[PDB]
C-alpha cells in the first residue's frame, strides 16, 4: 500500500563545526562520522588530486592554508562591501574576491585557479553530514532542517536554503539555532502559559546569548546580544601567550618565530584546556618544541581560570543587556540552555549559575549537540502525514 518513509535528518551547520541528528524510536541519535566524531569540522580543502571534506580537510590545514577553506558561514549572503567581511579577511589566510558585490574564495584545484560562492563551500558541508547520516540509516537521505543564528536575515537564510539545494537536500525549513536548542529539551511541549528561555551559546569564535518567550508551542524572539569577539579561541590564545613566557623564563628561548611550534603549542593548549573541564591539572607534553627542547610541564584548573577571568566575566555583560532589551528581569527566567562546547568550563556554568542566583542550567545534552538535537525533533514532525480519524 504505502511504503516505508526515509527518516528526515537535523543539521547544525556551524561556522567551525556541523552536527547532524535523527528522531527515531521516540529519541535523537546524534550521528558520529567514520573517524567517531559526533561533530564535523565545516573545512573544505582542495589539492591537485582531492577534494576533502570534514576532519580530513582540518587535519592538513597547516602545510595548506591558502587553499583550505573554514569561516564560510561568517560570509554567506554578505555583500563583498559589507564591513563585517572586510574585517574578517584579514584573519583569513585563503583569498576571498569580489564577484559583483558578491564574496567569493578563490582556490588551487585540479590543476586551475577556481572561485566558489559561501553557498557552494556549505553545500560541501552538507553533503558530508548527508552522507554521514546515510552510513548511519544504511539508505538514502532526502529530507533535512538546517538552523541558522537568530539574527540572519532573509538573504542569509534564502543562501542557506540554496545550499541545502546544491546538496541535494529538500529543504523542510531554515529554523533558528536558539528554538532549535529549546526544542531538545522539550521546553514547547511543557502545556498553556508563557515560558521565558534563556539560551546561552559560547562558540569557537563568537558569543551568542538569546531571549525566547514561548506559548502554547509558539516562539518569539525577545532579545537577542552577544560579543563577535569572544570565543574558545581567545581561551586557546591565553594558555598559548602563558607556555611561551614560561619556555622564555625555563630554557631562555623565544619560540613565537617558528610557526610549526607556535602550532604545537596551541594544539596541546586546545586538548589541555579540554582536559581542565574535567580534572583540577592537565599535563602538557611536547617532544623536541624548539631546538630539540622536550616541553614537559603542567596548568592548574586555577591558572588557567585566573588567565582567562577577564574573557569569562565579560559573558555576564551580553546577558544584562539582553534581559534590559527584553524588559525583563533574571527572576522572570524559567529556562537556562547551554550551547557550544566552552560552555563546559566549569568556571562559565559556576558565573551564570551565580547571576542566575543559583538556578540549574540546562547542560544534559551535551551543548554542542543540542542544536542538531532539536533540528532532528522537528525534522521528524514536519515529515508527518496523519489523517484524521472519523
Ligand atoms: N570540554 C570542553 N571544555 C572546554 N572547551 C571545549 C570543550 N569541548 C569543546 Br568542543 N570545547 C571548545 O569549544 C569550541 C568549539 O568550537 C572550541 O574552542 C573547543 O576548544
Ligand atoms: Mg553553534
Amino acid at each position: 500500500g504505502s511504503m516505508a518513509k526515509a527518516a528526515a535528518i537535523g543539521i547544525d551547520l556551524g561556522t567551525t563545526y556541523s552536527c547532524v541528528g535523527v528522531f527515531q524510536h521516540g529519541k535523537v541519535e546524534i550521528i558520529a562520522n567514520d573517524q567517531g566524531n559526533r561533530t564535523t569540522p565545516s573545512y573544505v580543502a582542495f589539492t591537485d588530486t582531492e577534494r576533502l571534506i570534514g576532519d580530513a580537510a582540518k587535519n592538513q590545514v597547516a602545510l595548506n592554508p591558502q587553499n583550505t577553506v573554514f569561516d564560510a558561514k561568517r560570509l554567506i549572503g554578505r555583500k563583498f562591501g559589507d564591513p563585517v567581511v572586510q574585517s574578517d579577511m584579514k584573519h583569513w589566510p585563503f583569498q576571498v574576491i569580489n564577484d559583483g558585490d558578491k564574496p567569493k574564495v578563490q582556490v588551487s584545484y585540479k590543476g586551475e585557479t577556481k572561485a566558489f560562492y559561501p553557498e557552494e563551500i556549505s553545500s560541501m558541508v552538507l553533503t558530508k553530514m548527508k552522507e554521514i547520516a546515510e552510513a548511519y540509516l544504511g539508505y538514502p537521505v532526502t529530507n533535512a532542517v538546517i538552523t541558522v543564528p537568530a539574527y540572519f536575515n532573509d538573504s542569509q537564510r534564502q543562501a542557506t536554503k540554496d545550499a541545502g539545494v546544491i546538496a541535494g537536500l529538500n529543504v523542510l525549513r531554515i529554523i533558528n539555532e536558539p528554538t532549535a536548542a529549546a526544542i531538545a529539551y522539550g521546553l514547547d511541549r511543557t502545556g498553556k502559559g508563557e515560558r521565558n528561555v534563556l539560551i546561552f551559546d559560547l562558540g569557537g569564535g563568537t558569543f551568542d546569548v538569546s531571549i525566547l518567550t514561548i506559548d502554547d508551542g509558539i516562539f518569539e524572539v525577545k532579545a537577542t546580544a552577544g560579543d563577535t569577539h569572544l570565543g574558545g579561541e581567545d581561551f586557546d590564545n591565553r594558555l598559548v601567550n602563558h607556555f611561551v613566557e614560561e619556555f622564555k623564563r625555563k630554557h631562555k628561548k623565544d619560540i613565537s618565530q617558528n610557526k610549526r611550534a607556535v602550532r604545537r603549542l596551541r594544539t596541546a593548549c586546545e586538548r589541555a584546556k579540554r582536559t581542565l573541564s574535567s580534572s583540577t591539572q592537565a599535563s602538557l607534553e611536547i617532544d623536541s618544541l624548539f631546538e630539540g627542547i622536550d616541553f614537559y610541564t603542567s596548568i592548574t584548573r586555577a591558572r588557567f581560570e585566573e588567565l582567562c577571568s577577564d574573557l569569562f566575566r565579560s559573558t555576564l555583560e551580553p546577558v544584562e543587556k539582553a534581559l534590559r532589551d527584553a524588559k525583563l528581569d533574571k527572576a522572570q527566567i524559567h529556562d537556562l540552555v547551554l550551547v557550544g562546547g566552552s560552555t563546559r568550563i566549569p568556571k562559565v556554568q559556576k558565573l551564570l549559575q551565580d547571576f542566575f542566583n543559583g538556578r540549574d542550567l540546562n547542560k544534559s545534552i551535551n551543548p554542542d549537540e543540542a542544536v542538531a538535537y532539536g533540528a532532528a525533533v522537528q525534522a521528524a514532525i514536519l515529515i508527518k502525514s496523519t489523517r484524521a480519524a472519523a
